[PDB]
C-alpha cells in the first residue's frame, strides 16, 4: 500500500544521520546484560527497536501502517516504562518521538 510506502520512508528518515545523536540507543535490541542492567526483560515484556523494525518491513511482516505504528511506539513506550522520567534516554526517546509522531500524521 501507499501507507506503507510512507512508513518505510519515516523508518529511513529516523535512520539517517540527521537523527543519529537521538537515534542510536534505539538501532539494535537492548542488551541489557551487557548495560549491567539484568532485570529488563522483567519489567519489558516485548523488547522492540529500529533494527526489528526494519527486518519486519524488508520481509514484509507489518499488516498495515498501524502495525508499524504499534510497533515504533511500543520501542518509545518500553524506554519510557523501564527508565525514570528524568534519564537522558528518555529524553532521547523524546527527540526521536517528535519525528516519528510528526511524520506519521503526514500519512496519506
Ligand atoms: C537497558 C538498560 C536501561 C537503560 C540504562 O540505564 O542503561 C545503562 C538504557 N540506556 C541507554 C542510554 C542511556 C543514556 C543515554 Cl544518553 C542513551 C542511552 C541505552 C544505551 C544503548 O547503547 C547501545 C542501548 C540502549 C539503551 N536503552 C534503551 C533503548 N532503553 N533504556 C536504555
Amino acid at each position: 500500500s501507499e501507507q506503507l510506502k510512507h512508513c518505510n520512508g519515516i523508518l529511513k528518515e529516523l535512520l539517517s544521520k540527521k537523527h543519529a545523536a537521538y537515534a542510536w540507543p534505539f538501532y539494535k535490541p537492548v542488551d541489557a546484560s551487557a548495560l549491567g542492567v539484568h532485570d529488563y526483560h522483567d519489567i519489558i515484556k516485548h523488547p522492540m527497536d529500529l533494527s526489528t523494525v526494519k527486518r519486519k518491513m524488508e520481509n514484509r511482516d507489518y499488516r498495515d501502517a498501524q502495525e508499524f505504528a504499534a510497533d515504533v511506539r511500543l520501542m518509545f513506550s518500553n524506554c519510557y516504562k523501564y527508565n525514570p522520567p528524568d534519564h537522558d534516554v528518555v529524553a532521547m526517546a523524546r527527540k526521536l518521538q517528535d519525528v516519528f509522531e510528526f511524520r506519521y500524521a503526514k500519512m496519506p
